């Protein structure tokens, strides 16, 4: 592929757990 669209990242550094938003 060439480029990959990404969603928003939602990381709660605090409880060090991230996901997408």
């Amino acid at each position: 592929g060439s480029k990959k669209p990404v969603p928003i990242i939602y990381c709660n550094r605090r409880t060090g757990k991230c996901q997408r938003m």
